[PDB]
């Protein structure tokens, strides 16, 4: 092993604990850094919500006017109940908007400036915590300069007063009573010297063991437990459960808002569900009952106080009313046929258009996911006009067949099948 | 009972059909009017979502401005997850409301816009339908006026006939060769006159019974069947079905925008979850690895060659050792009870802060529902201050027992509890 002086172990002691100063600096570099982080994030998340305060304002402010615009220019049918409640759920997403700007400046934004301020307070002592830690350890360091230096001294007093001791041994077996007596009061005098020098010397390196055991006590404690204890106890007080609350009110009034707009398009598909033709005409021809009213029947009106009052089947004019019976009914089965050839017609054309209009084309799912009709149009439009076609045919038809009847039947009452 | 002539019977009948054609007037007008009510829904639909989308747009913009502002100004820490996400958040909101106001200019707008249009053509052949309905109607009533005027006519002829018959019979007995034969002759042509006219009579009766027949089966066809038709079979066609799929289309969207947004809100509820102290401190010290690593133990430095590494308990400096020993041992036990004291003020001033700062303060439900502050603060401040106060004082009480123990515990193993 190498043979060491004072300079060297002190230099080489001096240069660890040089090293230690400098990574006690960079870990309160580094904690500095780390501080300002949070305080930048912080006060991202105030600028962060205040801008988006500012956004949902304006789009509340917008829903409003959407709704109000309509609800100005102004029932019981079943479109304008699907109208009414489409204008309903704007206000309430307008309102929804409103409060969800509130809650951003006056709840969460608060929190952000409340957390920005209590960081600064909270960082300012952990930093002094962190230098009274960084200070002891230092001044723990700095103690063992002194230590050593002292066991150096008395080691090399030890050393040098053995010299002068054995030397005047050597010269004791030299001499071996003027000069004899002389030598040896003299290896005396050295022999309590080294007796001294040597305990001086043993209590310093007790000494100097003691204090490397409190030092390595003091620098473990320390990379081992405070610098962790550090941050968990004094950086990071209160901030993740602070930042938890600030975000979950965030979350809380997302949550409600889609609850809120649920209940909305609820009512609204509540609304769709009860679109109803023939109800909304039954309303129609009740709102306007003179207008639907069927009139009184027409009565046989006896002319100059006449007595009859019913056909008059007796001869000669049973036989012409015999052959007009006759007459209608044959007609009457040539257009019946004819008429449910039409009617036929007309139904299954009616069904293709209710085939088109109630195709189920609403679905617009695939537009969430990111990662010909002029034809179609052609020939609806020609099926509704062939329809239409049909059904003038049809109601024709119909409306001969309604007066024919009427004749034959009131001559079939009169006339039996058989006279 | 009335003996009524043909101007008053005329004249009655007259006035129903007047009334009848009114009515058949106020039919077609009310009809017009649900039309023009029906267009006009049909373009506020078009208008409410024309400037709908264009809202949507604006939304849309200003929250990719928002997202792009901080995604700008630039991770593994918890906290920092949690504003990706945030902001991730802002971007998939952006996305989703341009995909809604696509959605309303491509696909909705134009539905209405098709509607009404064919609702135009629709309304134009409905109101045809209706009026060859309301035509034949009149047609048919413009039919009985002659039908009566006829009847009236030869059942006047029928009644006067008569009188000439029943005078020449009272003639006949008056008389009872040459001029008794006269007057026989005349009413015998009185007899065939009235015979004739008594038929005449009695076939105009029966064809103005017939007429009748057929002008009441017309109107009950018409008011009890075919306006009625007219309405659910013209009128109504195809109308409700379009409305459905629009505002099912509008549904979808908003339902789909709505799972969208509740996928986005759950990262960001999983990232908060996810918030951690402990772990944001491994991840520190882990990427700050050198700034955090414990320096090599400081070693015995032999000084001079020095042979002996250990303490040196022998006689006279044993004694000395053994008192400092118990000196050590007394004195730690004192400041080891102080230190607890101090610990345990300490925990249960971290524990009321943790009380503190884990406030489920986060609901905000109420605000949602439309049908003092400087005091708690500076109490967790105070408490704040008090808990550094004594992590201060808990510390360098720490700081004394490593030392000492350090020292104690080296003598104790050199010297044992009985030398």
């Amino acid at each position: 092993a190498k043979f060491k002086k004072d300079k060297e172990i002190i230099a080489e002691y001096d240069t660890q604990v040089k090293e230690i100063r400098a990574q006690l600096t960079e870990q309160m570099k580094c904690l500095d850094q780390q501080c300002e982080l949070r305080v930048q994030l912080l006060q991202d998340l105030q600028d962060f919500f205040r801008k988006k305060a500012e956004i949902e304002m304006d789009y509340s402010r917008n829903l409003e006017k959407l709704a109000e615009r309509f609800l100005a220019k102004t029932n019981v049918l079943s479109p304008v109940n699907c109208w009414n409640l489409l204008l309903n759920q704007v206000k309430r997403e307008s309102r929804d908007h409103t409060t969800l700007s509130d809650i951003y400046l006056n709840n969460i934004i608060p929190r952000f400036v409340q957390v920005s301020e209590d960081s600064g307070r909270l960082f300012k002592k952990s930093k002094e915590v962190g230098q009274q830690l960084q200070d002891d350890l230092m001044k723990v360091l700095n103690e063992l300069y002194s230590v050593m230096k002292t066991y150096h001294m008395y080691n090399a007093d030890s050393i040098s007063a053995q010299s002068k001791l054995k030397e005047a041994e050597k010269q004791e077996e030299k001499q071996i009573r003027s000069s004899v007596k002389k030598i040896e009061k003299m290896k005396e005098k050295r022999q309590a010297k080294y007796t001294e020098n040597k305990l001086k010397a043993i209590k310093a390196r007790n000494e100097y063991l003691l204090a490397l055991e409190a030092t390595n006590a003091s620098v473990f404690k320390y990379y081992i437990h405070d610098l962790s204890d550090l941050i968990d106890q004094c950086y990071d007080l209160g901030y993740h459960a602070s930042l938890n609350r600030a975000l979950r009110t965030f979350l809380s009034a997302e949550l409600n808002l889609e609850q809120s707009k649920h209940e909305g398009l609820d009512a609204i598909e509540n609304a769709v569900e009860n679109l109803d033709a023939t109800s909304d005409k039954q309303r129609l021809m009740e709102m306007y009952n003179n207008v639907f009213c069927p009139p009184m029947k027409f009565e046989f009106q006896p002319h100059m106080g006449d007595m009859a009052s019913q056909l008059c089947a007796q001869q000669p004019v049973q036989s012409e009313l015999v052959q007009r019976c006759q007459q209608l009914q044959s007609r009457l089965s040539t257009l019946k046929i004819e008429n449910e050839e039409v009617k036929k017609t007309m139904e299954a054309t009616l069904q293709t258009i209710q085939d088109i209009v109630t195709v189920e084309d609403f679905d617009v799912s695939d537009c969430f996911q990111y990662s010909s009709i002029a034809k179609r149009r052609a020939n609806q439009q020609e099926t509704e006009q062939f329809y239409f076609t049909k059904m003038k045919e049809y109601l024709e038809g119909r409306n001969l067949i309604t007066k024919l009847q009427a004749k034959h039947d009131l001559l079939q009452k009169t006339l039996g099948e058989s006279q």
